[PDB]
């Protein structure tokens, strides 16, 4: 019993966090194999950030202006070279501890944890989700640039976000471990803003489910809904649409609590129009967004109560 | 910018996770050096009856896919030594601590001597937790990390009726009233933890939401009288010098932030949040805060 905000243990992560440095920026890499990656940004200045010609920067650069420090030792870097808004540093020296790894691009509504670093040691880890802004509410402060986002279902680490910037509402951007951000947004210091966040409804749905898995029915009503008439009314609370993907994925859940997926969604209609009235729902007076149906599945029992 | 509940880095407690078998049970053993340390219910009630009647070779202890040789065992409280032939190479710098009602820990989750996850929380006024742990958990444990330094502060022993957890220190001291046995077991009423709702204000504050501020402040008397009203721990005068640095950080004195909790708790939060919640959120200490919001490294 309980349900928290639980992130993958981060050992396999913790033994890739190194130190970057070019000229007077110092940020984090992630050393898998004899290369290390990090945000491109590092070889800006505050000045070059509003219209950064990277090309231009990193032609002027050599092997030698980059320091690379793994705990209390230097690397040496035999190679670079830019990949979309990462920079891939090639060092002499194989990590060790690199664990079995895969680069994962993930879409709106997944999570993953975040093991936030400051020249290259890990400080914490946290739990989040993109958001369907392509935005994550994280925490970070100056110096978390090169910090990962991951997933460890079974032994296998999944990389898929390395932090870059913080956007003026306190959110943050970044990009995959290839490079591509996630978002329309540039490495690049311009009037960038988040556009308007959404609640991630299957999400909520997972939560609910997850909700009536440890014992709590008080949400439920005897009615039903039509997935059209869910969506005019979801979409009057800025929660995204709900697909068909997204009720098949359910399907699991739905068979064991007994209750239908649109017969949730009523539910969750009737929270949306009522509020709590008082009333908690797993510790919590806010429907949550950040557990996707895969992560109730594995957090909570296979035995409903 | 950005607050969120954050745990300490697993790394050096994930090295330590084994997995204890005795007969029909399986739990999960923290193994440091060359001892095993684990449940003592693992041998199920007069428990040293039960424990002469075993023999070193039969706890099976795993440690990945190696098999640990048990070549002694002894119990100390509600936790059993189990004495191995092999010294944990892995084993980080450490200590045993015994952390108060108030104080927040990493709870490394574990199911079979594998981490699964890692998780924050608080030992509740209570002494329970409110965790989230399964069948086979038993044996997980509660850590902070000062510098290199690993500081385990708890062991996990059982689930009560409510759902919420209940466990031991390191040398096998329950916290709270509990017993290591099927039997009537029940937590008692909680509290909020007064000095942490404060710290979490705090944080709020620094994180550029103040709509809860006001021009006014209180007596540390009065403050108690109206806390003790809604189930809050009383406040003392340790915590309103704990809360020093983020009170001359802030420019809000304690007492006035008080009177601002004091207006929340009497008023609620009229449809508001502070840092994406609707309810005061305890579960952050002062130190918390501070670390969070100056980004210290392990
Ligand atoms: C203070 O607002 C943050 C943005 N800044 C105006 S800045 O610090 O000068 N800035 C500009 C900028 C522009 C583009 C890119 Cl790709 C990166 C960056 C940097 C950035 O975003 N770094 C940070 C990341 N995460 C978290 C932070 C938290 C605090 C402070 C920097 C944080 C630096
Ligand atoms: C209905 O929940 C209580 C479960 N028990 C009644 S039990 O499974 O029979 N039980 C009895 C018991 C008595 C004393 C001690 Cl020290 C330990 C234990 C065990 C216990 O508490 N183990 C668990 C720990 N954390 C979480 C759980 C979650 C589920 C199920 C066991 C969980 C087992
Ligand atoms: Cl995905």
């Amino acid at each position: 019993s309980g349900f928290r905000k639980m992130a993958f243990p981060s050992g396999k992560v913790e033994g890739c966090m190194v130190q970057v440095t070019c000229g007077t920026t110092t940020l984090n890499g992630l050393w898998l194999d004899d290369v290390v990656y990090c945000p491109r940004h590092v070889i800006c200045t505050s000045e070059d950030m509003l219209n950064p010609n990277y090309e231009d920067l990193l032609i002027r650069k050599s092997n030698h202006n980059f320091l690379v420090q793994a705990g209390n030792v230097q690397l040496r870097v035999i190679g670079h070279s830019m990949q979309n808004c990462v920079l891939k540093l090639k060092v002499d020296t194989a990590n060790p501890k690199t664990p079995k790894y895969k680069f994962v691009r993930i879409q709106p509504g997944q999570t993953f944890s975040v093991l936030a670093c400051y020249n290259g040691s890990p400080s914490g880890v946290y739990q989040c989700a993109m958001r369907p802004n392509f935005t994550i509410k994280g925490s970070f402060l100056n110096g978390s640039c090169g910090s990962v986002g991951f997933n460890i279902d079974y032994d296998c680490v999944s990389f898929c976000y390395m932090h870059h910037m913080e956007l003026p509402t306190g959110v943050h951007a970044g990009t995959d471990l290839e490079g591509n951000f996630y978002g329309p947004f540039v490495d690049r210091q311009t009037a960038q803003a988040a556009g308007t966040d959404t609640t991630i409804t299957v999400n909520v749905l997972a939560w609910l489910y997850a909700a009536v898995i440890n014992g709590d029915r008080w949400f439920l009503n005897r009615f039903t809904t039509t997935l059209n008439d869910f969506n005019l009314v979801a979409m009057k609370y800025n929660y995204e649409p709900l697909t068909q993907d997204h009720v098949d994925i359910l399907g699991p859940l739905s068979a064991q609590t007994g209750i239908a997926v649109l017969d949730m969604c009523a539910s969750l209609k009737e929270l949306l129009q009522n509020g709590m009235n008082g009333r908690t729902i797993l510790g919590s007076a806010l429907l949550e967004d950040e557990f996707t149906p895969f992560d109730v599945v594995r957090q909570c029992s296979g035995v409903t109560f």
